[PDB]
């Protein structure tokens, strides 16, 4: 609804951005033909967001965007990602192996170029139209003979856009030398750990400093000792004047996907097959992860990251699950496809009423097999770690049944037995875990459907789960060191052939790929109707108040500072402070330690020309944005483009927003600028950093 | 901020105008005529009540005639499930050992209490505090025969501000109390226990009385010839509801307060007596749940046992906050230390010698009290083999005449109420070797129970071993054993059973503990009426009230939220929506009443709908209530009935100690969803009728 907009649309939204308070002039903030405020906006090492804040090519992303480049060059004498970093002059700002930042230099609409080139059919069912093969192809034909040899630096991409019935071609400049300068300590940059992820109150400083470097005349170079900063078209001016509640503020990024054209059987399809095996296979997974890490501490230290990690995606299914039950988000698609319907048949053009019946029809004819894919993929290609466990190679069986090539395959196997039991696989946290998803797989899946090695459970086992998945780590090769050891000093390709381990692993694997393959033609008749679905519905309403999907491309986005009220008697507001972060304070707990310096901060009141009218320390703020994944960093800007904070997340109540927006749910969780810049004064004690920044008052 | 005695009414009535009551002086509270006072009761000897109809009816909460509900309840009338709604006054049910208590008079008895007392002579004596002592007073000033010269009326003399204070009440007690109407336990128990000490709250509790009484109004026990009570006053209902900022009162009969603590009392209730509950409770709880998750059939059996727990481990956590972050025992410092000069200042240092006092009797007790709470908490409470049973001196002079078959019934009637339907060996022994493990870590080898030495002496430190030994040798160990040693009962195998020598050494230890910390009390008593009175004298009874002590006390606030923590605010009011939201059709506490539910989607509220069309729940208010409370009438700026309060948000636990106006909130229920459950759901329109409803 209130959407992720194309930087064209701009000029058609720029009126209702002005009567909700943006006050910049519209080629400031984006203009094809000079430099704007889009110019200091990057792609961060593939995924994030970040934006320029300096003449001098400073950048500013999440914490949880520089998080792997702060573990690089982290040692245990240099604890940079417990303790922070802060670089006192450039020539210590650390380099990083393959790292990126894009700027999106030029965008440009590519349309009727496509379209006339699409003409060019030998099928009228090909799928080329969505090619990113076929796409550059036609990018390099436009760019020209040699275009990224005669431009060094920079690249073409064309992307399509409403189901392909648009297309815009991407002209990037890339830079490769993108140096580490600060980042907050991680009690700060993720200080509600994984306790708060899709939480807001927020009270978690998500920001981490880079540079950008270029050789001497600004252009992209690897990295090198004679690397000059970069001085760049556009940089973003720091706001001290903070957020109130009602102000616009508005968001440049690169959100990643979104699912706004979903027929009404697709948002069912999403909640009866993909969120409800996902909630229910993980809360089987975690209930026994769970338990056993409770029981030993050891367990704990094993399994955290694990645990974690399968909780993000069940959290989110949760949310997702919580917005089609409560938002009538099934009912507003039916409704929308039921208009478009109704308007073909008065226009005399059933093509649209017949795309919405080809994507129900497909929908419900792969059901069957969607349902299986879901159930093997959680409940074991995810759900069990011995599902991963080794199998022997095509080559490695054939080298084991006259050379040194046998201790090859032994080393080969040995080293994949290694990374599958390592320090943190417990076989009998395995073993409980496999009994209990099994056990649920087993009910949800009929025999016929099983893979091959799982009809072993009836038919050998009278039934017992428990004493087939006994059976598998008593007699696998896998089972235990000392099994594996006996294997290799006496290896025989009967033994392998044979191992229980290895044929479930197999039997799993296979029955996973053929649902996939058997899943994959249905994918491409649902494509061919939602361009013509997708088609009618802006021939209808036009591409004013219906943007395109997301796609990993650059998008504005705009709306207010606001809270909301959750649930009943319950109000969120839009602002956190730093007494917040204080009130959830634990000593005992790593996820929420509050660091020392900034604890005094907090106590002499050391906000400086960074605390709010009142005296407050502002930390983060929310806002009626629309934002997803790949919005990570993106730059939130006042009515006069000024940089305000850094989005950094969004509330569970608003996970449902990639499929419909949410206005009285849905919220940004940004992390306030105000905060950014205490903690890199008062924590960092970098101020060099700040004196290089444009800071107004 | 104060739990005021009736008599202070007169003193505070010009703050309580100035923040909204409309009411005149007399007619909330006249001590020589009929008032509001006069239609507020105590319920059942610890909750509160109100009369609200000329035909004796009366509203308390749920959870106050929760046990009369469940007493009238068979499997084919399930009352407590499905509520109950009496359709004639014939059909309202008598209860056996229910009681309302009217209070019919309060005087001020103070002066001739301190003149009684002079004829003590040892100074020290505890008589000024003793309820034997202050009834043979009472009795003395109302007369040789009182009760039969005015019958259903007694009276009794409580000490109030540490002995500096006496007041006699005059009460009347009525004795048949019956069964009107009840919502299903969804309604009146709707969080269960998940929402106990929660605001924002959307529980219905309440519940409907009757009292009876002979033709002529005066206290008869239940009779078929009982006639209903018409009460000399009783509360009009309004349907105007309430708004934010409103002027709100209750009456009620508060159970205890501590504000007069000193700041080292406040100490040792934070570090002894809240961290060994918590800390030991948390670890009962923990063995309990991965128990009760694991097998269905455990869950049954410990779900009751679980729950009556957590709930004064949650009031422990709650009052634990508000010493941590409301500076309780700073308050408490600045307000000994403010007597402390202000004696310097007069020559008067018996202040300052009481105080010192306090705080030498705290420090001198600390190991004891550490240890009382250790095996409280730990043992007597924390273990379920440490109630099983012990043979008396009588049963064992009889296994060695022949009522040796008699001796045995009584000790198999014992071990089969200890080894229940609810009560698993198992589950038992896991929980003991936890909280035993955290005990004797705790518990120097000097100063635990002598059975307990066997673990180190006997078994090399495994505490697993040591109960594991318990039952595999005890008489009470199994059903099996116990049936070995009734069939061959011997003296000899009693005294060294290894369950019962646990049980008996547990409770000698505790009971040795008590008596030693037993005398510390009185120095503290003596010292703190010397306190209080300084306090008094320097800056008077005005803005100090006195402790509460289950006594008829009236408190004033506003209907108003607060916000819990950063960024957070919690309203005034929640609606029936929040019912909808919480709804869990798999989870038995969360589950809605099909009636209810449809009421809601039709949105057949009738009256009861605020202006915006939605129908609220329950409201909250800044007075000051605590335990006692339950079931007490919240009143208007006009003294009409707006709502019952039947609970306290966490937050404000540490209230007790000192109330805190930031956070501290009563939850009340909506009476405006009382009449709406009456109405919609009992379809009990009578009850209706007969209440003076204002629009
Ligand atoms: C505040 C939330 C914390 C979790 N995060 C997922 C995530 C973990 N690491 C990342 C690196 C880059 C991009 C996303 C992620 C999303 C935001
Ligand atoms: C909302 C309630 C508040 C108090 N209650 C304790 C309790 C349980 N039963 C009772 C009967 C009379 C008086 C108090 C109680 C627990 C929940
Ligand atoms: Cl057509
Ligand atoms: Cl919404
Ligand atoms: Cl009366």
């Amino acid at each position: 609804d209130e959407g992720m907009w194309l930087m064209q649309q701009l000029g058609r939204k720029y009126a209702q951005m002005k009567e909700r308070g943006l006050k910049m002039k519209e080629y400031d903030l984006y203009n094809p033909n000079g430099t704007s405020l889009k110019d200091a906006v990057v792609l961060f090492d593939g995924g994030c967001t970040g934006e320029v804040v300096s003449d001098r090519g400073l950048v500013l992303t999440n914490h949880h965007c520089g998080y792997d480049m702060i573990q690089a060059h982290s040692t245990l004498e240099h604890n940079y990602l417990e303790n922070g970093f802060w670089a006192m002059r450039e020539a210590d700002e650390l380099p990083n192996k393959d790292i990126s930042v894009v700027f999106i230099d030029k965008i440009e609409d590519v349309t009727d170029y496509v379209k006339k080139e699409l003409k060019a059919i030998k099928d009228p069912n090909s799928m080329d139209y969505l090619s990113p093969k076929y796409l550059q192809k036609l990018a390099d034909k436009k760019a020209g003979k040699n275009f990224s040899a005669k431009n060094p630096g920079l690249s073409v991409e064309i992307k399509a856009f409403y189901g392909g019935n648009l297309y815009l071609m991407f002209t990037k400049k890339t830079y490769t030398d993108v140096r580490l300068v600060g980042a907050p300590p991680s009690s700060i940059g993720k200080f509600g750990a994984d306790t708060d992820n899709w939480i807001w109150p927020r009270h978690t400083g998500d920001f981490s400093i880079f540079r950008i470097y270029a050789d001497k005349n600004g252009n992209p170079a690897p990295y090198s000792e004679d690397n000059v900063p970069l001085k760049p078209k556009r940089f973003f001016n720091i706001s001290l004047g903070g957020v109130q509640e009602n102000d616009y503020a508005m968001i440049m990024g690169f959100p990643g996907t979104t699912h706004r054209y979903f027929t009404a059987s697709e948002v069912d399809e999403w909640k009866s097959i993909d969120n409800d095996i996902r909630i229910r296979m993980r809360d089987i997974r975690q209930g026994v992860m769970l338990r056993e890490m409770l029981a030993d501490p050891q367990i704990k230290i094993m399994y955290s990251a694990k645990y974690a990690a399968s909780q993000n995606a069940y959290k989110r299914a949760i949310g997702a699950n919580w917005a089609i039950k409560t938002r009538g988000l099934r009912q507003n698609k039916q409704a929308m496809q039921d208009r478009l319907i109704a308007w073909g048949a008065k226009q005399g053009t059933p093509r649209y009423e017949e795309a919405v019946h080809e994507i129900d029809a497909t929908v419900a004819k792969r059901a069957d097999l969607r349902r299986r894919y879901w159930m093997i993929e959680e409940g074991i290609i995810r759900g069990i770690e011995f599902a991963r466990s080794p199998i022997p190679t095509e080559d490695e069986t054939k080298a084991l049944q006259d050379a040194s090539a046998r201790k090859e395959a032994i080393d080969k196997i040995r080293t994949r037995y290694s990374k599958f039991a390592n320090k943190d696989y417990s076989a009998e946290v395995d073993k409980k875990v496999a009994v209990a998803m099994l056990t649920e797989y087993l009910k949800e899946i009929p025999y016929e459907n099983l893979p091959l090695h799982l009809r072993l459970v009836k038919d050998r086992f009278a039934g017992d789960v428990q004493a087939y998945v006994d059976d598998i780590f008593a007699r696998s090769v896998f089972g235990s060191e000392a099994q594996f050891d006996a294997f290799a000093a006496v290896p025989s390709v009967e033994k392998l052939a044979e191992d229980p381990m290895v044929l479930f692993a197999s039997s799993v694997f296979d029955e996973y790929r053929k649902l996939y393959n058997e899943l994959r033609p249905y994918d491409d008749p649902i494509l061919r109707a939602q361009r013509t679905y997708i088609a009618g519905l802006l021939e209808m309403d036009g591409d004013q108040d219906q943007f395109p999907d997301a796609n990993l491309t650059l998008r504005f986005t705009y709306g207010q500072v606001k809270g909301y009220s959750p649930r009943d008697n319950v109000y969120y507001g839009h602002q956190t402070t730093l007494d917040g972060v204080m009130e959830k304070e634990d000593p005992d707990n790593w996820e929420f330690v509050v660091d020392p310096k900034l604890k005094a901060v907090y106590e002499r009141k050391d906000f400086g020309r960074y605390a709010d009218r009142s005296g407050r320390m502002p930390v983060a703020f929310c806002a009626t944005t629309h934002t997803t994944g790949g919005n990570s960093g993106s730059p939130v800007m006042n009515a006069n483009g000024e940089l305000i904070g850094l989005n950094f997340d969004r509330n569970w109540e608003g996970v449902g927003g990639d499929i419909q927006y949410l206005a009285d749910y849905q919220r940004s969780i940004i992390v306030d600028i105000r905060y950014v810049l205490l903690v890199i004064d008062k924590v960092g004690g970098c101020q060099r950093l700040l004196d290089e920044m444009n800071i107004v008052p």
